């Protein structure tokens, strides 16, 4: 029952072995979800489930630098379902963010923004009820 959009500070930025866990439930008739790992105004890693992009469900990932989006990375494996509870786990690895949903590996996103310790907030937004958002070291 957290407020959405939700800002989760990541003190000191991210680092390999940091695991971020998001628990929520997708709203009925959802259109989109977004996770935005931010370096100031830049978005180091945008993870964007789209429930209806031309009648397809797709996850779009990208980076925003100086207000410009970069090259999209797309994943048609789509583990979210309207109305249903989910778990997103984002593990920071040396070279990439590694994302699993409901305990199944989904995608990796190579670090474009390389100052990991400056990626010090995570925004969580979209068509969800947000239950919890937290981090730990593994
Ligand atoms: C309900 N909450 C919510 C919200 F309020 C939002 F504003 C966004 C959102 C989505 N985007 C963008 C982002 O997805 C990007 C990923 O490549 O694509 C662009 S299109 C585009 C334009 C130019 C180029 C060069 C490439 C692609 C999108 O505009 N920015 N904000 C969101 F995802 C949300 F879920």
């Amino acid at each position: 029952p957290l407020i959405v959009p939700y800002n989760l500070p990541l003190p000191g930025g991210v680092v390999p072995r940091m695991l971020i866990t998001i628990l929520g439930t997708v709203k009925p008739n959802a259109n989109r979800i977004a996770l935005d790992f931010q370096r100031g105004n830049d978005v180091a890693f945008h993870f964007n489930p789209r429930f209806n992009e031309n009648n397809r469900r797709v996850i779009v990932c990208n980076t925003k630098l100086d207000n410009n989006w970069g090259r999209e990375e797309r994943q048609s494996v789509f583990p979210f379902e309207s109305g249903k509870p989910f778990k997103i786990q984002v593990l920071v690895e040396p070279d990439h963010f590694k994302v699993a949903v409901n305990d199944a590996h989904l995608l990796q996103y190579n670090h474009r923004v390389k100052k990991l310790n400056e990626i010090s907030k995570l925004g969580i937004s979209g068509d969800i009820d947000l239950t919890s958002a937290s981090y730990t070291m593994i």
